[PDB]
């Protein structure tokens, strides 16, 4: 018998990318059902036996010790920011993707306006270079795909002074991907924001943009040196580490834990 | 000489607990604002050469090695959720404090529907009792005080099955908060979601409201069994720590970096 679509969107929940199963090789619904079912029941108790810890959890703690023994400042900036750091940023009236809150608000979209307000105020106390990092929800409305979240994790990094060269920021990249075991090329693209970009690429699937400024947007958030920066998804890294098919997986969701279907 | 509110303002700003400085002692405004500036730069100084980590970070890291460690899963859930969940916790049309995004959905203001929808899930697969807890933002619109922000940091961690006892949940209180460092007593008090609170208590200020279960509100989340939880305030915990005179040292923030002022 063939099974319907609604029948194989339920069995493409439960299958994990580990599986080695065959959703129309005759064998009715019921079975793959039960048998994904149990598999699945049994990672869950794996998990809540031996590690407990969450997947985008564990990951910025990764990350965070990583740059914090890089000599980079681990920053908690708000989510919740000024509706005028949109079109501050260079923001058009993209601009359609922005999450408002009541009139003057909005959820962050990237973490850059906050990182250029710190580097601007801690160049005043700290000594060449400044080097800080946050992790942390940014907010964009998309077009529902496989690897758009409209609420996702951001690493953004970045150094102000001395040192913010092409490639430097490159040795940044490569120490970082390979400390995560993650393979990938730099191909060259353009945002509206920050003008010519290296994208961190694995495949198709954009890890991030990064940039080496100066840029003419500096001077609208006071900054009046060399910097680099790199901003990264933690999802699409998840993503990438797990062989996941949709970037659901890896999200902050009530419906997958660990990239295990909550629904059994 | 005496000073003006302004100037006191900005003498406080730079203050910090630790300090042993009169502000109206008679020593002019210039050289309280000097000394001052110059013990902060070293402060942020020394964090940056020997530490590097943010409070509210390391915070979150210390508390979630606490909860694991005692067999919880750790969770990471959406903080734009659905506007049904308010009505459906009970807050009736409070509800004037939730932070509205478009026209259905709103940022979350506290953790406990998102873990009551994931307890009633992971309850079909995991064996009892089912143990897991949150760390994250959560927002709330508040009149301005030296205790409240609206945009907070929240744990909240819960377990349903057996062990769900009064004995039980001051138990796991007195040992996070021993774990802390942290004096406390437990006070009776009231809210309008769950009813009657154990309200854990440093001197006036309210590090969490606990709850024991089964309460009426169980049965619009599918809960069905005993359950226990408390949630408490990640920059409260803080300023208790830290013997901050206001809150606002403790939040995410471009305004203090690990209560220091990044105005210098
Ligand atoms: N909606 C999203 N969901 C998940 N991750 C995202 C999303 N938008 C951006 N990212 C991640 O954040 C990084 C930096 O943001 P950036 O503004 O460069 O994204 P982007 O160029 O718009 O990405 P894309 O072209 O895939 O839409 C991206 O390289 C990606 O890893
Ligand atoms: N606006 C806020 N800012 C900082 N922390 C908060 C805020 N609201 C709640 N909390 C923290 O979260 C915990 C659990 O939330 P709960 O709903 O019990 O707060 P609450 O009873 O409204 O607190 P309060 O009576 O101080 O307003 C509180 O005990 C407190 O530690
Ligand atoms: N003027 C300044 C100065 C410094 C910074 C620090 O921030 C950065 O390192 N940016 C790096 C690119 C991140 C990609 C981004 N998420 C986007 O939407 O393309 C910001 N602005
Ligand atoms: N029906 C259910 C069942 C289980 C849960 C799990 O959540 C909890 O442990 N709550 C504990 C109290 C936290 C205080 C809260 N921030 C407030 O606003 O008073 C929730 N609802
Ligand atoms: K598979
Ligand atoms: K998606
Ligand atoms: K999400
Ligand atoms: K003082
Ligand atoms: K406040
Ligand atoms: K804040
Ligand atoms: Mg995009
Ligand atoms: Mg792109
Ligand atoms: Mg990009
Ligand atoms: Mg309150
Ligand atoms: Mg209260
Ligand atoms: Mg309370």
């Amino acid at each position: 018998p063939a099974l319907t679509k609604s029948q194989t969107d339920r069995l493409e929940v439960l299958l994990n990318p580990k599986d080695e199963i065959s959703l129309n090789s005759g064998k009715p619904f019921r079975e793959l059902e039960s048998e994904l079912l149990s598999r699945r029941k049994k990672d869950l108790q794996q998990i809540y036996a031996e590690e407990r810890e969450n997947y985008l959890g564990k990951l910025e703690r990764e990350i965070t010790r990583f740059f914090v023994d890089r000599g980079f400042l681990e920053i908690k900036s708000p989510i919740l920011i000024p509706l005028e750091y949109i079109e501050r940023m260079g923001i058009d009236n993209l601009s359609k993707q922005i999450f408002r809150v009541d009139k003057n608000f909005c959820l962050r979209p990237m973490l850059a306006p906050n990182l250029a307000n710190y580097l601007r105020k801690l160049d005043r106390a700290l000594p060449d270079p400044i080097k800080i990092f946050e992790i942390g929800p940014c907010y964009r409305k998309e077009s529902d795909g496989k690897e758009h979240l409209e609420e996702f994790t951001m690493l953004n990094f970045c150094q102000m002074g001395s040192g913010c060269t092409r490639e430097n920021l490159e040795s940044i990249i490569t120490d970082f991907l390979n400390h995560l075991g993650i393979d990938f090329k730099i191909v060259g693209d353009s945002c509206m924001v920050f003008g010519d970009t290296l994208d961190v690429m694995h495949g198709d699937l954009e890890l991030s943009s990064a940039v080496v400024g100066p840029i003419p947007l500096d001077r609208e958030w006071g900054i009046d040196k060399p910097w680099i920066g790199a901003g990264f998804g933690l999802e699409r890294l998840l993503k990438v580490k797990h062989d996941f098919k949709n970037i659901k997986r890896a999200a902050r969701s009530g419906s997958y834990y660990n990239g295990i279907s909550t629904n059994l």
